[PDB]
C-alpha cells in the first residue's frame, strides 16, 4: 500500500511493456537508467502514481531519451530528446565493459605496443575506464571510454599485479573506432604475482580462530512490514533501493511517547568520486565517478550468510532493470540487523548507593558493491540513543602502476617495479531533512575563546557561538577542527521544554576535501567535493551534486549551479549535503588486497528530545 | 617469572611489613600511593627486582615521604621527605572525602548560608574538590580541598539534580579548619529530581528488546599464561594495573613469521584533566585531574558478567593497596574477550572470477572508573591487521549548577532552574615506542596540495612532505586537520622488504585542545593539554606529562620541563606523549544521566609488514 515500497518485477516488466508499445523500446534502444521516482511533495491525496524515470540510449547513434512513465496509469509521462554534448552523456552501460578490450585486440597501434613489450594480446586485460572532459574536442558529443591495460598471466590470475605502464587507447564505443593509443614509453610489467588464495603467498592458513556465535533465539527485535518499512526501538523508516544510488533511507522517524517525529525525509549517498593525483599522462585524467557514472546499485554483490553478515540477519532482495528492460533480482543484496553496541549509560554513586548500568545496541542496513577493482560497503547505523551514523568501508584492490626508477612523488611502491598512484575517495551525503517536520534551518557552531580580563578573571572561561544561514549564497562552509566547528539542524516552530527549538548536530571527520588545483577539471565536474557542507532549498529535480548526466560533462552542473538561485533556507524544505572522505597513500599493507579503512559522519539529537530518551531501556 | 606480573596479596603485605620494620609506617602514617616499578632498560640480567614506590602521608602534620621498597631483597631503598610547598602535595585519600562535609556541617558560616536557604544540613552533600593553585597565599603546603554543596531529598535522590549554586567552602583537611565560606548570592535549588530508577521519570520499561546471545563454544582464541601475558592472533603483551594510570599495556609484539617484533614497550592514559569554562568564582578555580589528582585505578568497578562485559570474558582481578598497606582485591576488575568486527577485506574480481571475504576482529581490554559524578571506560583494541586503538567512553551524571535567570554563555540548561556549566574532557596517552626495536623517529606527514603549471598540466597532482622531529625542542606539534597531518613512527634501522624504514602511523581526532587562557592557572598545570603532541627521550623518572605531585603544584612540572631539556631524539629511545579530548557542551539529552560519547586516537602499520598482514586469515 505504500507509495515507498520497493519497485516489483512486474512493475519494471509493466515499464518494459509501456515502452514497447509507445515505440520507444525497440532492438537498438538499451535502458542506462530506470528508477522510481519519489512522490511529490503533497502525497496526502492518497492517489497512488507510481513513476519511473528511464534514461534510454541508442546503439544506433540517435540521441538518447529522458523518459517518465506512470505505471499506474500505464502512461509515458514525458520524453525529452538529449543533447549529451550540452547536458552530459548517459552513464556507463555493463555491456560497454567488454568492447574497449575487443576494439583495441584487432587496433595496428595497440597491437604494435604490445608487441614491443612481448606481450601476448590474449593476456591483456584492458579496464574500461571513465573519459571525463579534457582538452580533445573530437570528442565532444562522443561516447568515449579510455583504456588502461594489465596483463593476467592465466585465467585465475589477478591482474592489477601486472600493469602496463605508459600505454592508453581512448575508443569510441558508439561507432566502434580506436580514437587515439598513446604511448610514452616502455615500463616494466612488475613480475610478482598478487593471488591472495595461492598458499604460497599466504603461507599455512591460522588454525587459531575459535567461532564466535551471534544469535536471537527469540528472533529480531526489529518488524519488516510491507516488504520495506522498517520498525525497531522506537525508529520508523523505509529501506528504498536505486541503481545510482543504492540503499535509500526514507521517512526516517522516532516515536517519542505517542508522537512519531519525523528527523530525515530523505538520506542517500548521492555521489561519490575517486580522483587521482598521478601527473602522468598516462593517468592524469583518471577520475571515476562510482554513483553517477558507473551506478553502484547495479553492481551490489549477494551477501552470504555468515561471511558477509553475521547473526541473525534479514535480507532484502531489491529488483532492477537490464538494459532491455527484463526484471533482475539482486538476491540478498541488503543485509539488515541489530548488534550490541557496549555500554550504553553507566553510574555508580557514592551518595544515593544506586549501581546503574545500561547497554547499547545498534540496527545495521548494509549493501556492498563492486565496480572493478574496488569494493566498497555501505552502512547505515541507527542507535538506541537517537544517533544516526553513516560508514563507508572501503576494501578491494587498489589501482595499479609502474613504479618508476629513482621514485615519485605521487605513487606509493608496493612490491619491487609496483606502483600505487596516491588518490582520493570522496562521498557526498544528501540529507533532505525534517527535524519535527519541513521547517528547518541550519546554524554554524564554533567553539569561542576568551580572553583572560573582567568577568573572567581566572582565564577558564570559554563558550560557543551559533551562526544562521539564511540564504543559499552563504550555505557552502568550509570545516575548521581546531575550533570545534558542528552544524545544527533545528525547527524553529518546534520547542522542547525548555522553549529551546529542537535539533540535531551534524558531526564531520574533518577529513581533507578535494585536494586537485582548483582550476582543474576535476575542480569544476566535482565542485561539491571542494567544499565540506552545502545547504540548498529543496526541490524536485536538485537530486544529485553533481547533476543528472556526470558521464564528460564540462563541469559546473548541480550543486553550484543549485545554490546560485540565492533561495531562501531560513526556515523552511531544506537538504544538507555533506561532503567526506579518504585520502589515500597507499601502503605495503594495502597490498595484494587491502584490508578496510573506514570514514563517515554522524548526527545526534541537540535538545530533540525533553530528556534523555534511553530511560525505559530495561536492564539485560 | 615474568617481571612484569601483577603485584599479588603477598607482594603488598611484605611491602607493608618491611615499612613497618623500618620504621616508616606507624598509625599516624597513610598510604597515598602504592605501585610497582617497571623494571629499568637493561633487564637481561634476570636478576629478578621487584621494586615498590610508596608515597606516606602523615595526618599529624609531619611532612610526607616518598619511599622505594625492594620486596625481592627485603630492603627499603630510599626515603625522602617531601617538601610540599615546593614539589606538589600527595593524591587525595579515599578517607578525606567524607572530612569536607562532616567539618562544613559544624562551622557558623557554613550553617548561616544553609539557614537562609531553608536547608536541612542533614541533607546536604558536600562533593570533596581538590583546590587547585590561585590566589590564596594562606593555601601554599597546606592540604587544602573546596567544597561544594548538593541536596539529597532522601537517602536515594540523586543530589545532582538538587546543586546549591552561590556557596563554596575551602577546607584544610589535615589541621580540619574551614578556612573560608563564600557565599555570592542565593539561588533557587532546582526542585524536579534526576532519578533514573523512579518509574514515575522512566515510565514503563521497553518490552521490545529481544536476546541477543553472544558465545564461543569451544571458548575464546587467546591464552592467558602468567597470570597476565596474552597471545591472540599473532599479538603478543602484559596486561599490567597501577593504582594512578589503571590498566597499563606493556611489550606489545607482533609475531611477523617465526620473529616476534616489538612495537610498544609501555602504553598507558598518563593524566587526564576535566577543565571548566563556567567563570563565575563559586566554579572559576575547578579542574580535576582524575588520574593525577584522584587515581583512577582504585576507584575501577567490579564489573558484571551479561551488563558490563557481554560474551565469552575473562577477568582479571587486579590487587592494590588501602590507605594502611593491607591488599585489596578488585573482583573483576579488567575484562578481556575477542569481538567480531565486521569485513576485514573483500573483493569479487571480474577478471579471474573469484570472490573472496574475510572477516576482521578484535581483542579488547577494558576497565571502568567512577570518581564522583563522572564514570569512565577505558578501552585498549588489538586488531587482526596491526592496528591498535585507544577509545575512552565518558557516561555518569554531568556536574550542574544553577541556571541563572536571563541565561549564561558558559552554562547549558538541562532542566527547569538546572544548569550544567560547559567544560572539556582531556587525554594524555604516553606511548614508549619500540618499534623494531628502541631506535625510533617520528616524522610528522602532511599532504601537499600542488599548483598548474608543467609538470602538472592537468592540475590533478597531490603529494606528501615528511618531516624528522630531530629534537625535543621542535617536537612539541598541533593537529591540522585540513592538511590531513599525522606522525609516523619509524626504526631508521630497520628496513621493509622495500628498503624503507618500518614505521607505524599514529592518526587522531583532532578535537580542539585546552581552551582556557594561556595565562591561566590551569594551563600552566595542565601544560600537556595545549598540544596535541609532545615527544620525548625516555627517562626512567619522566612518567606523567604534569609530574609526580599534580595536587596543588603549582605548574609547570611534567612536559614543559622534560622538553626544555632538548634532548636528541633521532633514531633514540623516545617517548609519544598525544593529547586528545572531548569539549563538552551538555544537552537535554545528557540528563538525568548522559549516554556514551567517545574519543580516542589509532595507530595502523606504514610499512612495518612486508604485504599484507591477514593473508593467512582462514574462511569463516
Ligand atoms: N570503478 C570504476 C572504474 C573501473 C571500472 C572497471 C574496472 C576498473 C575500474
Ligand atoms: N572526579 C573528581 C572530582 C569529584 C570527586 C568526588 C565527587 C565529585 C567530583
Ligand atoms: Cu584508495
Ligand atoms: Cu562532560
Ligand atoms: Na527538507
Ligand atoms: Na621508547
Amino acid at each position: 500500500a505504500s507509495p515507498f515500497r520497493l519497485a516489483s518485477a512486474g512493475e519494471i516488466s509493466e515499464v518494459q511493456g509501456i515502452l514497447r508499445t509507445a515505440g520507444l523500446l525497440g532492438p537498438e534502444k538499451r535502458i542506462a537508467y530506470l528508477g522510481v521516482l519519489d512522490p511529490a511533495r503533497g502525497a496526502g491525496s492518497e492517489a497512488e502514481d507510481r513513476r519511473f524515470r528511464v534514461f534510454i540510449h541508442d546503439v544506433s547513434g540517435a540521441r538518447p531519451q529522458e523518459v517518465t512513465v506512470s505505471v499506474t496509469n500505464g502512461t509515458v509521462i514525458s520524453a525529452v530528446e538529449l543533447d549529451t554534448a550540452a547536458t552530459g552523456e548517459l552513464p556507463v552501460l555493463e555491456e560497454e565493459f567488454e568492447v574497449v578490450e575487443q576494439l583495441l585486440a584487432t587496433d595496428e597501434r595497440w597491437l604494435k605496443a604490445l608487441a614491443a613489450r612481448n606481450l601476448d594480446v590474449s593476456k591483456v586485460r584492458v579496464a574500461p575506464l571513465s573519459a571525463g572532459v579534457f582538452e580533445y574536442a573530437e570528442e565532444r558529443g562522443r561516447r568515449i571510454l579510455r583504456g588502461l591495460a594489465f596483463v593476467q598471466d592465466f585465467p585465475e590470475d589477478s591482474a592489477w599485479a601486472h600493469p602496463v605502464d605508459g600505454l592508453v587507447a581512448y575508443v569510441d564505443v558508439v561507432s566502434k573506432e580506436v580514437t587515439r593509443v598513446i604511448d610514452t614509453g616502455v615500463f616494466p610489467v612488475p613480475a610478482e604475482h598478487g593471488n591472495y588464495t595461492d598458499p604460497e603467498l599466504t603461507g599455512p592458513l591460522r588454525t587459531t580462530q575459535k567461532p564466535i556465535s551471534i544469535t536471537q533465539p527469540e528472533g529480531p527485535s526489529f518488524t519488516v512490514t510491507g516488504g520495506n518499512h522498517i520498525e525497531w526501538e522506537k525508529w520508523s523508516l523505509d529501506v528504498g533501493f536505486d541503481v545510482r544510488e543504492g540503499v535509500v533511507l526514507h521517512n526516517i522517524a522516532f516515536r517519542d511517547g505517542d508522537r512519531l517525529r519525523p528527523i530525515i525525509n530523505r538520506a542517500s549517498i548521492a555521489e561519490m568520486v575517486v580522483p587521482y593525483g598521478d601527473p602522468s599522462p598516462i593517468r592524469s585524467w583518471q577520475n571515476y565517478f562510482d554513483t553517477g557514472e558507473y551506478l553502484v546499485g547495479q553492481y551490489a554483490n549477494s551477501l552470504e550468510l555468515g561471511c558477509d553478515c553475521l547473526g541473525d540477519i534479514t535480507y532484502l532482495s531489491p529488483v532492477i532493470s537490464d538494459a532491455f528492460g527484463n526484471p533482475r533480482e539482486i538476491r540478498n543484496g541488503i543485509c539488515m540487523h541489530e548488534e550490541d553496541w557496549g555500554i550504553l549509560a553507566k553510574h555508580s554513586d557514592l551518595w544515593s548507593g544506586i549501581n546503574y548500568t545500561r547497554r547499547n545496541r545498534r540496527m545495521v542496513i548494509s549493501f556492498f558493491t563492486t565496480i572493478g577493482n574496488y569494493d566498497y560497503g555501505f552502512y547505515w547505523y541507527l542507535y538506541l540513543d537517537g544517533t544516526i551514523e553513516f560508514e563507508a568501508k572501503a576494501t578491494g584492490v587498489v589501482f595499479t602502476s609502474a613504479f618508476p626508477e629513482g621514485g615519485s612523488d605521487n605513487i606509493s611502491q608496493l612490491a619491487p617495479g609496483l606502483g600505487a598512484p596516491f588518490h582520493q575517495h570522496i562521498f557526498s551525503a544528501r540529507l533532505d531533512m525534517a527535524i519535527d517536520g519541513f521547517t528547518n534551518r541550519v546554524e554554524e557552531e564554533d567553539v569561542v575563546r576568551q580572553t583572560m580580563g573582567p568577568g573572567n578573571e581566572r582565564g577558564n572561561a570559554f563558550s560557543r557561538k551559533r551562526t544562521v544561514l539564511t540564504r543559499e549564497s552563504e550555505a557552502v562552509r568550509e570545516a575548521d577542527a581546531r575550533t570545534g566547528r558542528t552544524w545544527i539542524i533545528s525547527n524553529p516552530e518546534s520547542k522542547n521544554r525548555l522553549n529551546e527549538p529542537v535539533g540535531y548536530k551534524l558531526h564531520a571527520h574533518n577529513q581533507p576535501t578535494l585536494l586537485a588545483d582548483p582550476g582543474s577539471s576535476i575542480a569544476r565536474r566535482a565542485a561539491f567535493a571542494t567544499k565540506d557542507l552545502w545547504v540548498t532549498r529543496y526541490a524536485d529535480d536538485e537530486r544529485y551534486p553533481t547533476g543528472d548526466f556526470v558521464n564528460q560533462h564540462s563541469g559546473g552542473a548541480g550543486l553550484p549551479s543549485y545554490i546560485a538561485q540565492d533561495r531562501d533556507i531560513d526556515g523552511q524544505d531544506i537538504v544538507v549535503w555533506h561532503t567526506f572522505g579518504l585520502t589515500h597513500f597507499p601502503r605495503v599493507e594495502d597490498w595484494p588486497i587491502m584490508p578496510v579503512d573506514t570514514v563517515g559522519f554522524k548526527l545526534r539529537p541537540e535538545g530533540f528530545f525533553d530528556r534523555s530518551p534511553v530511560l525505559d531501556v530495561p536492564a539485560n
